[PDB]
C-alpha cells in the first residue's frame, strides 16, 4: 500500500465545489471506517496514520480523508466554524460514495470534526474512536490556550523552522521522535502559501459568530452510540482533564489513557491503539 | 429579630396568583440582598438561615424568600422545571417590590434558582454567592443520584421519621448536629399533606420536557458578574467535583472550599460564611 496506490479525489458541495483528497484501502472488506487526522499545519492523512492505515486495512474498508485546509484537499481562505465546515464536506462525501452509517476515527482537530458530524448528522455516524479530541473537550484545570495551542499560534504568526520544531516537540512524550528529517518534511508542507492561508482561517473561526458549534462539550450528552475516548497521559495540546465532561455525559462512553504517551496517540502507542480500535469496531 | 417581626406576604403572577412568604430585615440599609434556601422537605428560610439573617441584617437589607413549595409559600401540585418556575416567581416579586439589580445568595436548590434567575433575567441579578448549588453543578466523578439525593427520594416514597433522620445525617459533617429535636421539628413540617404534594412535583419536573433548563452547567459561561462558589469538602448531596465546570466557565468566578464541612455550609461554618459573604457583597 502506497500513497499513490491509495490516492483518491472527490468533488462535493459546500457553498460550492470543494475538492477532497483521501486514501482508500481494504476494498472488499465489509465494514467501512473513516479516519480524520490531526490539525498540525503540515499534517495530512497519510502522515498522520502511516503506522495505522495498513493495519486497519486488514480488517476494514479504510477511507482516510484529508480535511479541508490540509494535505491535498482544497484550502479555502474563508469558512465558518471549522469543525462544522469540515463536517459539511464529510456529509457531501458520504452522500457521493453511498455511505450510510459509518464509524469514525479522529484525532485532535479531526476528533472535533467527527463529533460535530455525529451531532449535526446524527443518523450518519456509527461508533466513534476519538484520540485527544478537540471540540468535545474542555480543560477544567489547564489554563487556555495550552502550551500546545500557544506554540501553534506562534508558528502561524512567525512560520520558521525553529518555531515549528518547538511545536512538534510538545506533540510527543518521547521527544526523540522529533528528528531533523521530520522537522524539515513538516516545515516544507507547513510554510507553503496554501498552508499559511489555511491556518489563519482556522484559528480565527473558533471565534466568529457561530463559536458555539465548537463548544461541543455542551452537546455530547445527545450522542447515543458507543464512544471510545483515547488519551495520552502527557498530552500537552488537549490535556487529560479535557476528557472529563465527555466521559461523564456520553451515556455509552469509555476512556483509555496511556501513560508515557503524548498528543500523537496513534504514533507513540500505535500497537495498542490499533488493537483497541479493531476490537471496539469489531 | 423574630420569625414574627420579619414575616411578609406577597402575591405575584406565575400562570396565575401565587403566594410567596418571606422574611425582611435590615430595612434602611442601602443595599438589598435576597436569600434563597435549600431544598429539604421541611426546609424554610427562617430555619435555613437563622445563624445568618440577623448578622447580614447589620449590613444589608435582607429579603429571605420561601421558595414555591416550601415554608409558607404556595405549594402547587404542578409546575414546570422547578428552578425556572421559582425564577418566574422571584421575577414577580422583584417587579412588585421595585427591585432593580440585586445580589443573590442561594444554597443547594436555592442556588439553582439564583442561577436560573440570573440566566433568564440577566439584567435583574447582581453578584451571586452559591453554596453547594444545584443546577450549575455536574458531578464529574460521583455516580448520580448521589447518596444525599437518594436518601431524599426514599423519604418521599416512604415519609417516616427513620428515613428523614437518615437524610438529615448526610447533610452535615458533624452528625451530632442532627438532634432528636431537629429531627422531630423537620419531620412535623415534612410529612404534612402540603409538603408531600410539593416534594413529588419537584423531583419529577427535573425530567419533564423542559429538562434542559436544569442543566445550567451548559449556560453559566454567559454570566458576566462576579460569582462566589462556596462548598463543603464533605458535601454528600452536591459533591465538590460538581464545582468544576462552573469554576472553569464563569469568567469572574471564585471558589472557597471549607474542610470539615458538609452540605449545610451556612450552618457548620456560619462565621466564616457570614464574613465571606459580607466582604464579597461589600
Amino acid at each position: 500500500l502506497t500513497f499513490e496506490s491509495t490516492s483518491r479525489f472527490a468533488e462535493v458541495d459546500v457553498d460550492g465545489p470543494l475538492k477532497l483528497h483521501y486514501h482508500e484501502a481494504g476494498v472488499g472488506n465489509d465494514q467501512t471506517v473513516v479516519l480524520l487526522h490531526g490539525g498540525g499545519p503540515g499534517a495530512a492523512s497519510w502522515t498522520n496514520f502511516s503506522r495505522n492505515i495498513a493495519v486497519l486495512a486488514r480488517h476494514f474498508h479504510v477511507l482516510a480523508v484529508d480535511q479541508p485546509g490540509y494535505g491535498h484537499s482544497d484550502k479555502r481562505a474563508e469558512h465558518g466554524q471549522f469543525n462544522r465546515y469540515a463536517a459539511m464536506a464529510l456529509k457531501g462525501l458520504f452522500d457521493q460514495l453511498g455511505l450510510g452509517r459509518v464509524p469514525l476515527v479522529g484525532n485532535a482537530l479531526g476528533g472535533g470534526t467527527a463529533v460535530r458530524f455525529a451531532l449535526d448528522y446524527p443518523a450518519r455516524a456509527g461508533r466513534l474512536v476519538l484520540m485527544g479530541p478537540g471540540g468535545l473537550s474542555i480543560n477544567l484545570f489547564a489554563p487556555d490556550p495550552t502550551e500546545g495551542v500557544k506554540r501553534l499560534s506562534k508558528f502561524s504568526v512567525a512560520p520558521t523552522r525553529e518555531n515549528l520544531e518547538a511545536f512538534l516537540r510538545v506533540m510527543v512524550y518521547d521527544k526523540n521522535l522529533i528528528t531533523p528529517e521530520l522537522v524539515d518534511q513538516r516545515f516544507a508542507l507547513a510554510s507553503t502559501p496554501e498552508s499559511l492561508t489555511a491556518t489563519r482561517a482556522m484559528g480565527k473561526s473558533f471565534a466568529g459568530a457561530d463559536f458555539e458549534a465548537g463548544m461541543m462539550w455542551r452537546e455530547v450528552y445527545r450522542l447515543r452510540q458507543p464512544v471510545l475516548l483515547i488519551w495520552g497521559r502527557e498530552d500537552r495540546v488537549n490535556p487529560l482533564d479535557g476528557a472529563l465532561v465527555a466521559l461523564k455525559t456520553i451515556p455509552r462512553a469509555q476512556l483509555h489513557v496511556f501513560g508515557q504517551c503524548g498528543h500523537w496517540v496513534q504514533v507513540e502507542k500505535f500497537d495498542e491503539f490499533n488493537k483497541l480500535t479493531i476490537e471496539f469496531l469489531g
